[PDB]
């Protein structure tokens, strides 16, 4: 009954970061449906709260295993479990801001709980920007392009993202990810697409900055 | 029997360009199915042939009206016919090369023939690159993000493209387009996706550099 | 008494362009001191005036021969006269706008007058930007890096520019130029620097959009 | 006898990083002439050696206080001593690689020794690139543009860098730094230039990966 995973698991999160020189630590928990491509996490700022920047920039920082993959398409992420995998991503904001996230996913054996260890670093978030002024609401749903790296055993992800502005309008960020399974897979997917729907809902109280994230993602092939 | 268009039309092309300082003129013809999102053009180099760069860079240079749009999604392009529309696009190659294309589409009334007047300019195509060394085969199929511009009556297109290398491997180009209907539409689509499949087949002979292009494109909504 | 040039010459300008779909033609004249690295031009909008965008974006569009070169440093531009040379440049604005300029410089023999034929194309200048809202005053002085291209007989120029905002503050544009002498030089400069001081002064009247530009530029070696 | 600094000091370095997922720790020491704009450091890989990437990418990672400033130009860095300052920088490589460095400089009171605490993160360094293949020799000397940030009490640095290739040729990296004094200065420099000369000399032995860096930098005003 498992590829290391179950139809319903639990996940743990521990992020350490530094944005525009501001250090912070975060811990999270959630439950998900790897096979359905659905997940719900609860974040809490253990160190450095309240954060001075939008929680939005960290979202994608907080696991491709939560993707519904068709039979016809090879599932790189799931085939790496429970050993897991690591990933790296650069965030290129339209206003010069630059972020980098690196993560370690590891499927807990007997716990039915997926772990993720991340480090988030960013700088150049303009003081009068939507990030530092917390003027962002959510990311718009997307379509990411996933492509195998020949002779390297890794996957490349490419997605142009848009953060929705409280004041209406979009805010652009270019995502470029490197997906690395902990072991050379016998199998490798052909290039494909992944559609995402990341949503955020703050839940802070004058005693703790906390919030919830949700994600639904589905892999598809070119409709050609 | 027409939105200005028919299930089967004909199109004319006249491109004037300059790539890495090399000037050229091109004329083309084809037949298409606006409603099916299918088209086939035949290009011929009238001036400046043989071109010293890949024909591939010009492809996207050579009409969103050839897109199958679902009922539920507003069709900006078709609603602009037959008056047509113009579009602008910057091409950002991964090796520094930069191109700009600007076009004028105009639906011929009684001819059932769509016209397109373009000007293509590019420079910084490295001499030892896949473009100048003609090492490219085709563009990989894609998914473009289409979004309405509030208060402006125009559409923005965003697509990360990949040119396939003869020698295997990808070559990246970032596309950013501005779509402008000749008149303020009463209607405006919500943001959506467009999937493309552009193919190329050279047909040159030691007496003329000629070639054929084909395209199939389908508009979709977020699968969320 | 001349490298094709004199201590004081005259120059002619004819620019044809299209910015954000708006076409225009421009003609200019001036006098300069190639050897002093000083020049003064007078522009006039022959077609498409009044322009809807800042005149500022065209400035650099309107000749390295107007650079004071030290003895110790080879002067690529001057050594190409009077045959002249061509150059290409991509303009990468911080707000997505993209421009491309291509030029032909040709030293008139018996006229003591330098000619320049340019084509300027640009798009994606946001409607609510400093360019379309004409909120710019001048470019800040700069330092450009000039480097020889091995095995190619051309020069590369690299400069991060800043347009001054009426409302105070900077507006960034990345410049990347390719300098190509019409003939393979026996000599080639080593990489060096060029410092610039481009200024603008409008002179339009309710009967013609006209303006003046000035430039002072000096080549230097690394002060190391 | 000091602005917190002396004509000759000592400096300590402790870097923690992660490049393309590879973690490492580094410690260094040197002696310098803040007022002469000269410094010499000795690096040693305490953790994660031998590094799999060029030492070159870390160089600029390893203090503007080592800059010769003219009287006429305000010295932001020195005026922050000995309290010191922090700085942030994004590194944008031409092949997609992205790095981020954040540092804390603190002038030791009675030690005459300047401390620097850094964290370096980078990813997307292509496996077949000059960084991962260690094909780089040194950075070419440069000219950086330094500009005050109005209403913010910080400095912005902008420099287009070139790494020299063993195999001849250049490798581009765009530098964008934020300089932040620990306290609001009464004084603020006007925008200016800084010219640099960073050199590297490996000194590793089959028992330790160690190396030496040197730097000479001089602030100047526009020569206009």
């Amino acid at each position: 009954s498992k590829h290391g995973l179950k139809e319903e698991m639990t996940m743990k999160y521990h992020m350490e970061g530094c944005v525009n020189g501001h250090k912070f630590v975060i811990t999270g928990e959630g439950i998900g449906y790897p096979f359905k491509g659905k997940q719900t996490i609860n974040l809490c700022v253990i160190e450095g709260g309240p954060l001075p920047f939008s929680e939005d920039i960290l979202s994608a920082g907080f696991d491709r295993i939560f993707t519904e993959y068709p039979q016809d398409i090879v599932d790189y992420f799931k085939n790496s479990c429970p050993a897991g995998y690591t990933w790296g991503r650069s965030f290129l904001f339209e206003d010069g801001a630059v972020c980098i996230c690196n993560v370690d996913i590891t499927v807990s054996v007997k716990e039915n709980c997926i772990y993720h260890k991340s480090i988030f670093n960013g700088m150049n978030f303009p003081a009068d920007g939507p990030v530092m002024k917390k003027m962002t609401t959510n990311w718009e749903a997307s379509c990411e392009k996933i492509m195998p790296v020949p002779k390297q055993g890794i996957l490349k992800g490419d997605v142009s993202m848009y953060l929705l502005l409280k004041d209406g309008g979009r805010y652009r960020c270019q995502f470029d990810t490197v997906y690395k399974a902990k072991s050379v897979p016998s199998k490798m997917p052909e290039w494909h697409f992944i559609q995402h729907k990341l949503l955020r809902e703050d839940r802070s109280d004058a005693k703790n900055q906390k919030w919830q994230l949700t994600e639904h993602a589905i892999a598809f092939p070119s409709a050609l």
